[PDB]
């Protein structure tokens, strides 16, 4: 018999959320505590141990859920991480879902300002393990459950399923051309946490025939779904997004399957960052004039909105064009969070115009 | 619950076939040898340490390769129990890898360097030699599965035993996990250092976990007997020097390995060993003696002979080179080593090198004098 002290990791030179929130006392409490599906605390934290990362750029999360029982099994540790990631207290209750896109208020912007928009999310199937711990048979089941429910979509949501594992050269060139393909993870999170095992077994790409509704099966998560188009019609984007999701879930239930949802935390995925609504509403927004105002970042943060360049995590401004999105994932509903983007974009554009006319925006800015 | 993953055989929803991997396009030993029958049989079976069959084969599943890269092994031993547990599978791999059948038996160890005959060569011919093996610590999981604690234990056992080494076999331990820049600089120049694995096997098998914890470097004062702790295996011992005194290299190698074992016994600790297959390491290529004896040998005339490879292969040896590294092109000089690992003992395998190297050098002189060598070539 070893003790937890004997197995406790030296995280002194680490830089991730798990390392900041892990204590020895917590380790001892959860060390030998195992989930229903055989998932361990060491398995939840192993990718953070294997990835000290850097003080220099991007503190990662350093931990993952193995299944739906992982959170409440290791509750004390996870509430700590969630607060750091989210500003969400242990006593905070994430509201019920809300995919009522008719109740969204004017998400139709000028193409002149909004060049393209999108909304994506993550989801998991309840009763299955998450990509870190799940088995081949589990992954195969998820693919059936999901690919089959996507086949039940008609109208503008009608599409087809492209399995990675039988992909041909003909379909593959297409999907690359469309930018819909995904490959085997090479990143450190995904490899070290177990989310690249058994490739390409269980993974596939599904899109609607309109090519404005894309789903990825068994990549980082069971389900990744994106609604997208050029121009400023976020409203059509949320319509499509909401409608597919609600319907997918429904056909899933007909067949005896449901989405992974926690009462306090909402929807569950492999990363603690992907929680609550798990919604990223964003636009590519052209802000020539606002760009150059000093209180631009101040307003943003007050609007609860994030900015980056139009190339992902680490891209700067180019042609005065920004990727604007809701910052929050928990505490608010799906459509509530899309509305933040709507209300925040509206202000942003009106302030840009104000400056183009050479006028003040002091009492346009929030607080 | 070693392997923090879900065990599909536990619900009773899933059969073995539901979990059988598709290895149709794979190019590894494991894929060539796994059957759906064998999966069904071993799917359920779990070692006393909690090591699973899928745990053993996962790396092969995750690394299919092409016809263009080499055929890899594709599996791993989680612990001492792993071979036995999945024996019908493993014997197939062992026979592909080693041409060693389920009825063959690896002989008892022989590290009596005083029974080696004639391993001293002209420095003109042999520019350097070395001998390396891998060893594991009995009663402990192997690098793919072992815990942080297990690896900490091993570090201390092996470091304590290298501790009590005296004579020309004495030196100091440099653990990685409190390495200073001073020692690190030296060791790089010395070519003694090692880093976290980046390659496909070590990563996918769990051999890069928790780095640098439990990992270190030991060497002797003479800088010619070097031990890596808990890199790919618990233990990796290398004996090496410039020039051609292979005999000295084996003596040093043999005596230390025998004394290291002895000192571990002293503290109730043993080397992981199977009566049929010898010493166990993480990779199934690394069995029997797990000894690689090699020389860097100059063959300025023998390169050119058409029957050079026919001889080498009949001598049970293989060629290669460390000349890629050097900013200048090395000569006609090859890393020559014993091909085999299993059916013969360590000192026996060293002798196969000595003997083949004796022939090789004689054939090069022979050619230099304009004489024929056909009659010299074995079979």
């Amino acid at each position: 018999k070893f003790k937890a002290a004997d197995n406790f990791p030296d995280l002194s030179k680490h830089n991730n959320v798990m390392a900041s929130q892990l204590t020895k006392e917590l380790y001892e409490k959860y060390w030998d505590k195992v989930t229903p599906n055989g998932v361990t605390f060491d398995k939840c934290i192993q990718t953070g141990v294997d990835n000290p990362g850097n003080k220099f750029y991007g503190k990662k999360t350093g931990c993952v859920f193995g299944d739906e029982y992982s959170y409440e099994c290791y509750k004390e540790f996870f509430d700590k991480c969630i607060e750091e990631i989210h500003h969400f207290k242990p006593s905070d209750k994430h509201p019920a879902p809300d995919l009522d896109h008719n109740k969204l208020v004017g998400g139709v912007f000028e193409d002149k300002y909004v060049k393209s928009c999108r909304i994506r999310c993550g989801r998991s199937v309840k009763g299955v393990c998450l990509p870190p711990a799940m088995s081949r048979a589990e992954r195969r089941l998820v693919e059936k459950v999901v690919s089959d429910a996507l086949g039940g979509l008609k109208g503008d949501l009608a599409g087809k399923y492209y399995p990675l594992t039988t992909m041909n050269e003909k379909d593959q060139e297409q999907l690359i051309e469309d930018h819909f393909l995904f490959e085997k993870p090479t990143g450190a999170l995904l490899t070290t946490s177990g989310c690249a095992r058994d490739w390409p077994d269980g993974r596939g790409i599904w899109h609607n025939n309109e090519k404005n509704f894309l789903v990825w099966i068994n990549e980082e998560d069971h389900i990744r779904v994106i609604s997208m188009q050029k121009g400023g019609d976020l409203k059509a984007v949320f319509s499509r997004f909401a409608r597919g999701l609600l319907e997918v879930e429904r056909l899933m239930k007909e067949c005896g399957h449901g989405l992974m949802h926690n009462d306090r935390l909402g929807y569950i995925c492999t990363c603690p960052t992907n929680m609550g609504t798990v919604v990223r509403a964003s636009v590519h927004l052209r802000l020539a004039f606002l760009e150059k105002h000093p209180r631009f970042d101040e307003m943003l943060g007050k609007l609860r909105l994030g900015k980056r360049g139009t190339g992902g995590e680490s891209s700067l401004a180019t042609d005065s064009t920004y990727d604007i999105s809701n910052w929050a994932r928990l505490g608010k509903s799906e459509r509530e969070l899309v509305q933040v983007l709507v209300d925040g974009v509206n202000l942003l554009i009106a302030c840009d115009k104000k400056l183009e006319a050479g006028q003040s925006i002091d009492d346009m800015i929030p607080k």
